[PDB]
């Protein structure tokens, strides 16, 4: 209908305008200021000093690689979870919503939205990072020493399978809408009204993908299945953030973070 289909477009526009990444910017480059290759400590240290370069510039001071990769993760996240706020304004009934409200579903929906958006910029031998300027390897991130390197091999396992169902950004709009959208994160004040509004995108998201994908009859429950995988990715997720916190000093949250995580699993 009009209404649907002019819905499932909205969210898209609103995708587009407020990610700094999308799956098309990705493929560009991905393709071949291209990005600058990291596949070792060599060519980190050299991709720093012009990306990052404040926080390199500190001399013996510098903290360990393996710390300075992570607060870019951490770094990177606080952007996507901006970015994130601002495009949840295009889902119908959330900007509706009590503030606190609004805030609960931010607060267990970002990294699941960052984990299936993440998958954009992946592929089977690495990532995209920086804005688009660097390709960090799979293999050099699992080189990291422990605990650093358990942190995105799951996610590039994620991101392997979610890539093979071949979504575009028109589904992956609607899709990080309905994470955001769940009714039965904890501490909700109007459980109902949240309930509505996440039927309301999760309908928009089933025809639009019967619409877009008319090969594959299973892809709205793969899709549903993907949630519930994300969940449990972030889950997982946040015991080895607990872990960094509590056994590597140099490795700092940032606030933002913190509170995001606190009380969550
Ligand atoms: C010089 C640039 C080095 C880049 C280092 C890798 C950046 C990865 C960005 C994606 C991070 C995904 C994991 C987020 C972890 C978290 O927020 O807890």
């Amino acid at each position: 209908t009009a209404d649907l289909k002019s819905l499932a477009k909205r969210i898209y526009e609103a995708y587009l305008k407020n990610f700094n990444m999308n799956k098309v910017k990705a493929r560009v480059i991905l393709s071949g200021n291209p990005p600058f290759v990291i596949h070792d400590m060599e060519t980190l240290c050299m991709a720093e000093k012009t990306l990052v370069a404040k926080l390199v510039a500190n001399g013996i001071q510098n903290k360990e690689a393996e710390v300075r990769i992570f607060h870019c993760c951490q770094c990177t996240s606080v952007e996507t979870v901006t970015e994130l706020t601002e495009f949840a304004k295009a889902i119908p009934g959330f900007a509706n919503l009590d503030l606190n409200d609004q805030v609960t579903l931010l607060k267990y929906g970002v990294y699941e939205a960052i984990f299936a958006m993440l998958s954009s910029v992946m592929n089977k031998d690495g990532m995209l990072v920086a804005y688009g300027n660097g390709f960090i390897t799979r293999e050099f991130l699992k080189s990291l020493r422990k605990p650093f390197c358990d942190i995105m091999e799951p996610k590039f396992d994620f991101a392997m399978k979610f890539n093979a169902l071949e979504l575009d950004d028109s589904d992956i709009s609607l899709f990080v809408a309905a994470i955001i959208c769940c009714g039965d994160r904890p501490g909700l004040l109007n459980v109902g009204h949240i309930e509505k509004m996440q039927e309301g995108i999760v309908h928009v998201l089933r025809l639009h993908l019967q619409s877009n994908h008319p090969d594959d009859i299973f892809l709205f429950p793969k899709l549903l299945q993907k949630m519930a995988d994300l969940r449990q990715l972030v889950t997982e997720h946040a015991q080895l953030v607990q872990i960094i916190k509590k056994t590597e000093s140099d490795a700092a949250l940032h606030p933002l973070l913190q509170e995001i995580y606190r009380d969550m699993y």
